[PDB]
């Protein structure tokens, strides 16, 4: 029925498209917010709230990996689901970095530990292209929903 699309096409919006959108925007803030304190421990000057912000960073970086983990159940064939691999695959590269930033950052100080954010813009770099070319393909997905949702209500002009 007509009219079963509708509430189909709102339902696939409302259910899927908009939390896919909202979760992939949160965990990218996260991960934002998350890059910044990782240069944010770097003035720090006191050993143990060195330690303690690593160890806070840490928390968010699980929560940001689980996030993504619990996202990539969600993911559609197609360009989302390549990409979410292809963001998987830099995330583990730039948590790979960051596992050495940190053990640099707690071992030899801020000194040393600068040099693994700065040289390694290309690995971080590519984990923001792929939240940036997700965030895309689900705005695409908003607004395709939205005009087959605006599209299946014709039907009520009839
Ligand atoms: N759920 C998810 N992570 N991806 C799919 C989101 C867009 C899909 N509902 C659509 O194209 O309508």
């Amino acid at each position: 029925s007509e009219l079963d699309k509708i509430q189909s096409e709102l339902l696939n919006y409302t259910d899927d498209t908009l939390p896919a959108m909202e979760n992939v925007d949160a965990i990218k803030d996260k991960m934002s917010y998350w890059r910044r304190t990782q240069f944010a421990v770097l003035p720090m000057k006191d050993e143990a709230q060195i330690r303690q912000t690593i160890e806070r960073n840490n928390r968010v970086q699980a929560e940001i990996n689980d996030s993504l983990v619990a996202y990539g159940k969600t993911v559609w064939p197609g360009e989302e689901e390549q990409t979410f691999k292809r963001l998987m695959g830099n995330w583990n590269a730039y948590t790979a970095v960051t596992d050495q930033f940190n053990q640099t950052l707690l071992t030899q100080g801020a000194d040393d530990a600068y040099p693994i954010l700065a040289n390694s813009l290309s690995t971080f770099e590519a984990l923001e292209s792929d939240f940036t070319l997700l965030i895309g393909i689900l705005h695409q997905a908003m607004d395709s929903n939205k005009v087959q949702i605006l599209s299946s209500v014709k039907t009520l002009n009839s």
